[PDB]
């Protein structure tokens, strides 16, 4: 399979190899505050990162990942929407070109300049490859990015991808701290739906919070530096690897708050 974002094999290809892409349950989505509603049966959300132990950083092409050891319950997402236990086993991000796009999600069709997904999978599937075959098999925990002022817990992310510009390249990439990325609201949406890369899978339960964590420009600047092509390749800036918003269909989106 060669998908990308580009005019050629961008998302409104992705569907002739993957045809879930025109399935009913596809994510992103707008998110219309004025349609979402509150739900009190909602149980409080649990982000238990404490132990975290983050492994490395990878360059795989379309993103660039910080993977974690998923081996045990070291980090995990409870309590919200969920059922039962996600453990955490990797996040990565989606941005654009310029600070007006770059995020998947959107809010009554405002875009934000990027978006991080933090990636957790049901451990009672026992593994990312099973769980990703169950409507239930995924939590992902979604938060805006805008620029405005830097975000410290972000910059041991930029100065390591100097060190991974291009496609296939990692780093170690240990003791980060993946706390230091969230606002300071757990207020969110959640609705069901899917990978926004291919395989498309419909296997996501989304959490999206409310409050978007702000990043700087020379940040965000440093996020465009990096390669979708190899090393030694014609570059190919990695900007604009988001998919736009998909139909909602039969689905509503619920918030956690009034
Ligand atoms: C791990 C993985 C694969 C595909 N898509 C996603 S995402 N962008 O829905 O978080 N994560
Ligand atoms: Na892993
Ligand atoms: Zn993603």
């Amino acid at each position: 399979h060669h998908w990308g974002y580009g005019k050629h094999n961008g998302p409104e290809h992705w569907h002739k190899d993957f045809p879930i892409a025109k399935g009913e349950r596809q994510s992103p989505v707008d998110i219309d505050t004025h349609t979402a509603k509150y739900d009190p049966s909602l149980k409080p959300l649990s982000v238990s990162y404490d132990q975290a132990t983050s492994l490395r950083i990878l360059n795989n092409g379309h993103a660039f990942n910080v993977e974690f050891d998923d081996s045990q319950d070291k980090a995990v997402l409870k309590g919200g929407p969920l059922d039962g236990t996600y453990r955490l086993i990797q996040f990565h991000f989606h941005w654009g070109s310029l600070d007006g796009q770059g995020s998947e999600h959107t809010v009554d069709k405002k875009k934000y300049a990027a978006e991080l997904h933090l990636v957790h999978w049901n451990t009672k599937y026992g593994d990312f490859g099973k769980a990703v075959q169950q409507p239930d098999g995924l939590a992902v925990l979604g938060i805006f990015l805008k620029v405005g002022s830097a975000k410290p817990g972000l910059q041991k992310v930029v100065d390591v991808l100097d060190s991974i510009k291009t496609k296939g390249k990692s780093a170690d990439f240990t003791n980060f701290d993946p706390r230091g990325l969230l606002p300071e609201s757990l207020d969110y949406w959640t609705y069901p739906g899917s990978l926004t890369t291919p395989p498309l899978l419909e296997c996501v339960t989304w959490i999206v919070l409310k409050e978007p964590i702000s990043v700087s420009s020379e940040q965000v600047l440093k996020f465009r530096k990096l390669n979708f092509n190899g090393e030694g390749e014609p570059e190919e800036l990695m900007v604009d690897n988001w998919r736009p918003a998909q139909p909602l269909k039969n689905r509503q989106i619920k918030a956690s708050f009034k």
